[PDB]
């Protein structure tokens, strides 16, 4: 998988 940023607070490295 590859890591996606995004913001919702705090700034989120999400795998997917
Ligand atoms: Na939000």
């Amino acid at each position: 998988a590859q890591k996606l940023v995004f913001f919702a607070a705090a700034i989120i490295g999400l795998m997917v």
